[PDB]
């Protein structure tokens, strides 16, 4: 009831969501009343979500939310229904209790469950870290009663059950916020190298959860078994990290480069200026710790270049390969992680592996620019034009699809961007196994 001068009273309350959070409040009066309802608007802050980084393994893992959100509930029931029809067991039992090292042995009884299980969905997995026709981790011959998994630190480990676990929890957990509607329409596609999958598995998803947990468990097996090594059990790879080291930032980018001239290693995923990963090749870490423990003996950016490195380092790296055969890491102004994997050394280990797995299920009719902000790793946002970094990553299909094309048409709709993206996002997913 609009007019002029003598004023009013009010109230204030933070209500809704829709996409944002709204702001529900009305006003009293020069009669403590109301005649134009209540202000609404939308209280939206800076949209920046994130996903995991696969170092958060433990027993519990969001099981309180499992009963809480009904949206998460059937989602949690989904893959456990689904993947047991792939491979009979309860994934939700894995997170309820760790099957400590006596894990599930998969009874898989002689009746017609066998042809779904003691059958297809296993041994069709293949690796290519050796010569290519290398089917995965056998005794899934014709009968194969009761194949077992075994992990000596609890089952929820070995990067074979850890990978489907965390992408199941948070994708369900993210949906709870999408249940309550607490995310804006355009946001951040933030995850870390498998949480990037659960950015694609989450918001602007193109796959199903069932398809997700398949290919996650695919690469979960694949990232484990890449090293044919030491049949009692170990492998000669690994991962370490370090702080800035009496100043830094490409301090070691040439130093390790003089060691990859010799033996073989990489940088890991370069997450911070404080924080860097280094893939180990066991003698590498027993080598370059000695190489870097002389650096903390004070030597700053001083006198001239090219008169230099590993001559002081190869006195010590080759010194310790003979002190014991399978060496070990240490501390000494550094620390070690724990795997036998890599993040780039596998390199071409995917493709005929991973993309061939990704060839099934994934692409064709897979949304549009709902994910035009899909910043995957080793890139800078998801934009379809001249993504030339494809050539600077892996120009396999990204060449025939590139140079021969370069606007195949005049960039039409339908799938001209999308099927191109269906290659490209898969291609974005392609070297994600490697390319640290």
């Amino acid at each position: 009831v609009l007019p002029n001068t003598a004023l009013k009273t009010s109230i204030q309350h933070v209500g809704m969501i829709n996409g944002r959070k709204l702001i529900k409040f009305e006003t009293r009066n020069e009669d403590d009343v109301v005649v134009l309802t209540g202000e609404a608007e939308i209280e939206q802050p800076v949209t920046t979500f994130v996903f995991t980084g696969q170092g958060s393994q433990e027993q519990g893992m969001g099981m309180d939310l499992y009963k809480t959100s009904k949206a998460a509930q059937d989602v949690w029931n989904r893959a456990d229904n689904h993947f047991k029809d792939t491979y009979g067991f309860s994934i939700l039992d894995i997170v309820i209790n760790n099957p400590v090292n006596l894990t599930i042995h998969f009874g898989g009884e002689k009746g017609k469950r066998i042809r779904e299980n003691y059958s297809a969905m296993i041994f069709e997995t293949i690796v290519d870290g050796k010569l290519k026709t290398e089917k995965i981790f056998k005794e899934i011959n014709e009968h194969s009663t009761s194949y077992t998994f075994r992990s000596e630190k609890g089952l929820l480990s070995a990067t074979q059950f850890t990978q489907p676990a965390l992408t199941l929890m948070e994708k369900a957990a993210f949906e709870d916020l999408k249940s309550k509607g607490l995310i804006p329409a355009d946001a951040t596609f933030a995850g870390h190298s498998l949480g990037e999958y659960a950015a694609l598995a989450s918001l602007a998803d193109v796959m199903s959860i069932e398809s997700l947990v398949e290919v996650v468990f695919y690469r979960g097996m694949t990232m484990q078994v890449a090293v044919p090594r030491d049949e009692l059990g170990r492998s000669n790879y690994g991962m370490i990290a370090i702080n800035p080291g009496r100043v830094a930032a490409s301090f070691s980018q040439e130093a390790l480069q003089y060691v990859v001239e010799r033996v073989g290693k990489r940088t890991g995923w370069l997450v911070e200026i404080v924080n860097y990963n280094v893939e180990n090749q066991q003698y590498v870490a027993a080598g370059d710790l000695r190489a870097l423990d002389t650096v903390t003996n004070v030597l700053n950016f001083i006198k001239l270049q090219k008169i230099d490195i590993i001559e002081l380092q190869k006195s010590l790296s080759l010194e310790e390969v003979e002190g014991h055969l399978f060496e070990i890491i240490d501390e000494a102004s550094k620390k070690s992680a724990v795997k036998p994997r890599p993040l780039k050394l596998e390199r071409g280990f995917a493709c005929i592996p991973l993309v061939g797995i990704s060839v099934p299920f994934h692409s064709t009719y897979l949304m549009n620019g709902v994910k035009p902000f899909k910043s995957f790793l080793k890139k800078n946002i998801i934009k379809e034009n001249v993504k030339v970094a494809r050539l600077a990553g892996k120009y396999i299909p990204n060449l025939t699809a590139k140079p021969f094309q370069v606007t195949k048409e005049y960039f039409q709709d339908v799938y001209d961007l999308t099927g191109s993206e269906p290659i490209k996002e898969i291609i974005d997913n392609w070297e994600k196994y490697e390319q640290s």
